[PDB]
């Protein structure tokens, strides 16, 4: 019964918490034990949702937060109708405006490092990458940040708020060192 599990539950909204614990279940991890990862997935989820709200009405298709079969199902439907490369790994969103998949990263480390690590792993030329940090830095593929500045700023604000809430509860160091 960790302080972190209770913090997560009153910091993120119940829909986010539900989706996160389900995602961990499907991959056989326990939110009760792997608490830092629990917080990370909720954070990643909330960022993806704020991101998808950033655009026009139906600009983004949300792939993160689905179960794996349905997520892949939507990917092939997008691919088989837009003639776009089928990625090796599940992206987080699809941008109908820019006709590309997006994987969103959230890191406690330096954004350059995390970006470099992600590009190698995804091993998809076409997948756009957009990294946010808890300190307010962002790095996006080809310097193309997709959204306007204000949508990205509220994401960065929320991320820094989470960091303060954690640190005020002494969970930040453990969370920072866990990545
Ligand atoms: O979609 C992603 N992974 C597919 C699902 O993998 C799970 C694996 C275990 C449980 C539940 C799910 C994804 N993974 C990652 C990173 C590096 C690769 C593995 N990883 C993580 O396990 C970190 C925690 C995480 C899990 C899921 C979603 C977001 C995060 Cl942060 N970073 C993304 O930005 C991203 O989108
Ligand atoms: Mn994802
Ligand atoms: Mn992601």
């Amino acid at each position: 019964g960790s302080h972190m599990e209770d913090f997560v539950r009153q910091c993120f909204n119940p829909m986010i918490v539900e989706l996160a614990e389900k995602a961990m279940k499907e991959y056989g991890e326990d939110p009760k034990i792997e608490t830092n990862k629990f917080a990370a997935i909720c954070t990643h989820l909330e960022v993806c949702f704020m991101y998808s709200d950033g655009g026009s009405k139906h600009r983004f298709e949300i792939i993160e937060g689905r179960d794996r079969i349905m997520a892949w199902t939507v990917v092939n439907s997008i691919c088989n109708t837009t003639g776009v490369e089928k990625p090796k790994f599940l992206p987080d969103l699809y941008d109908y405006k820019e006709n590309r998949f997006i994987d969103i990263g959230v890191t406690r480390r330096e954004v350059h490092i995390y970006y470099l690590e992600k590009a190698n792993k995804i091993k998809s030329e076409k997948t756009h990458i957009h990294i946010f940090s808890f300190t307010g830095e962002e790095m996006a593929t080809k310097a193309d940040y997709t959204l306007d500045e204000e949508s990205r700023a509220r994401i960065k604000t929320r991320l820094f708020t989470i960091r303060q809430e954690m640190a005020s509860r002494s969970l930040w160091d453990s969370f920072r060192q866990s990545e």
